[PDB]
Formats: structure tokens, sequence, C-alpha cells
């Protein structure tokens, strides 16, 4: 009950953030990032609370902190739960994550939402989602504001509605999911995916598909807006190793819709300063990942990805092209004093025919509490 099950959980975040491409950006933050999660009271209906505590401080654009290049920035928020059956609501400040809103948090502190949610699990293996965000708040913002799209961020919104399903079934090895939302006056957006992940033989194969279809909607804020994304991830892994095949396509006349200041993680070929989804681009990835216990260090692993994007058109002209290579090494203390602390570095080099082309490094050193 409520006091019972409560997860309190402090995660102690030191960010250093380089993009050299105007040719230097060089932050140093430190953030916390405190997650309180009660129980549910005893009872046909369960009533709880959630709460985040979020503070930054700077430590020699605004990537890690908001720039007035702000000394720190906080902010509190706090979300009422309650269930029954199998269904659970919650009303306040809360982290989506579902696939047509994707929180970010690839900076110092997480990018943070406000209206409600509902999840309902009332039928097996089948699991039923709705809810509305009025207010957002940026990752690199102590302050909540109306949504808007990437592609017209200052135009915007007074919420984004959505309705979905998740259907697992099998043997947990497939799912189907299908989502409707709409980001009101700006753009509503429909999208299928299908989940496959099984073992043959030696290997892991596994295959994500999924496709968007974006059409503006109401005052059409953002302009008139005709497209469709479509990709199709595929693993293949054996042992410590995984490879990874990407190909992904956008067509219409717009491109991919979301929201300004989320993750494109649900996008096929997402990568860390952007996935390819401009109007009309063509791109396919590859990443290798390794789990470097077989080298005897036990708690190191990495990656190496690679994506091209091509036939890109944008504000610059057609035919755009663009690539994107990243590397991370991420090690985590497995056991003693230091167990869990997390350390991560890694960098990305970016190029565009339509863009500014840069290069970027990070280390993150994290480190977790739990009561």
């Amino acid at each position: 009950g409520f006091l019972e099950d409560a997860k309190t959980d402090l995660v102690l975040r030191n960010y250093y953030f380089n993009r050299d491409f105007k040719s230097l950006v060089d932050e140093w933050a430190q953030g916390f990032i405190l997650k309180f999660s009660s129980g549910y009271t005893p009872g046909t209906v369960g009533v709880g609370l959630d709460a985040i505590g979020l503070f930054g401080v700077k430590l020699n654009n605004s990537e890690l902190l908001p720039l007035h290049a702000a000394d720190n920035y906080g902010r509190v928020g706090v979300a009422a739960k309650l269930r029954v059956s199998a269904s659970e609501l919650k009303i306040g400040e809360m982290l989506p994550d579902i696939p047509l809103l994707r929180y970010d948090d690839g900076r110092l502190l997480p990018q943070t939402f406000r209206g409600f949610a509902v999840v309902s699990r009332e039928l097996p293996g089948l699991a039923l989602q709705a809810g509305r965000f009025d207010a957002v708040s940026l990752r690199n913002s102590a302050d909540m504001q109306d949504l808007s799209a990437w592609s017209a961020p200052t135009q915007k919104s007074d919420g984004f509605n959505y309705a979905g399903a998740e259907y697992r079934f099998n043997r947990e090895r497939t799912q189907l999911g299908l989502w409707h939302g709409q980001l009101e006056d700006v753009y509503r957006q429909s999208y299928a995916n299908l989940l496959h992940k099984q073992r043959v033989g030696d290997w892991t194969l596994g295959a994500n598909l999924g496709l968007f279809v974006d059409r503006d909607d109401g005052a059409a804020r953002a302009g008139e807006i005709d497209s469709h994304t479509v990709y199709g991830l595929f693993s293949a892994g054996i042992g410590l190793h995984t490879f990874y095949l990407g190909l992904q396509k956008v067509g219409g006349d717009s491109g991919w819709q979301s929201v300004y200041g989320s993750s494109g993680r649900s996008m096929g070929n997402d990568m860390f300063n952007g996935n390819f989804t401009n109007a009309d681009e063509r791109s396919w990835q590859v990443r290798y990942d390794y789990d470097f216990v077989g080298l005897g260090w036990p708690g190191l692993i990495g990656m190496v990805r690679y994506g091209h994007g091509s036939n890109a058109t944008t504000k610059a002209g057609s035919g755009g092209k663009e690539w994107e290579r990243d590397v991370e090494l991420g090690y985590t203390v497995q056991s003693g004093p230091l167990a869990r602390l997390n350390v991560r570095l890694n960098h990305a080099s970016n190029r565009r025919s339509f863009n500014s082309d840069f290069d970027q490094t990070r280390l993150v050193v994290s480190y977790p509490l739990s009561w």
C-alpha cells in the first residue's frame, strides 16, 4: 500500500557536451533527477502519487541548460494516480513514452509533459492507451508551455491527443500496434507497427516494421501536411554480437511529423543527432554492438552505427544528401562500492548538403541511488 511500495530514485548526472563545427559549443553541467513513486491504496480503487524533481547546475546554445547561459534551473512535478481492475489513470506531470510522443532525455534533465493518460489491460495480452497533454517543459527549460511540432516550433497548439493499442500475443515474440494522435490545429498522424523477435539456431533475428501517415489538422498552423514514412529495422544477434540493418523512406509533400522537443527514437533510422525524416528522404543504416565481457571487461559495451540519407528536399534544395557516424563506449561498474556507476563516452559525425557540418563528443557519468 501507498507507503509500503514506494520507489524513490535519485540519479546524479554529470554531463560534458561538445559540438564543434560559430564553430564551438562546450557545456558542462551537473544534473539531479529525483523520482518518487508511491504504491496504491488497498481496495477496489487504488489511489497513488508520483513526483519528479529536476535540478541542474551549470559549471563552465542551451543544450544542457537554458540561456537567459543560466547558472541553473529546476522544477518539481506531481501526478495523481488512481487504479481499478487492470486500468490506470494518471493526472498531472509525467514522462510520456509512447510511439507518437516519446519524451526526450538526451541532455541534462528530462523533457516533461502535462495532462492525463489512461492505460487499460483488461483483456489478456492487449493494452489500450489514450490521454492528452496540454503543456510541456523542454529538457533545457524549467518552464511549461504550449506544444508545437518540429516543422514549426513557434506555431503553438492547444494540445496533443492520442489513442492506441498494442497486442503482444504469441510467446511474447510478436506484437502489433495501431496509434492515432493529433496535435490540435497542427497535424494528425496514424501509425501501424509490427515487432517480431525470434531465435533460429544460434542467432536471434529481429524485425521492427513501422508505418506513419501525416496530415495537417484544423487551422493547419504548420502549413499543408501530406506525407508518409516507412521503416524496417532488422537485427541479427549471436552471442556477444549484434548486427543491425535499417532501410527507411519518407514520402509525400512534407516531412515526418512530431512534437517539438520530443525524441525521434520512435523512427527506424533514428540516431544521436537526428533520424532521416526530411521530405522525400531515403536512408539506410548499419550498426554493430559488442559485449566487451568477451574480452574480460564485464561492464563495458560498445556501439558503432553509420547512417546515410538521400533525395532529401529542404529549404536548401532537392536531392539533399547526409550521413551520421555514431560511436559509443559505455561502462557499468558491475560490483563493489561504485557498483551501478555508469560512464558513457560517445562521438558523432554529421555531414549535410543542406545544413551545418560538425562533430560531437560527450562524456556522461551517472550514479543511481534508490530506496
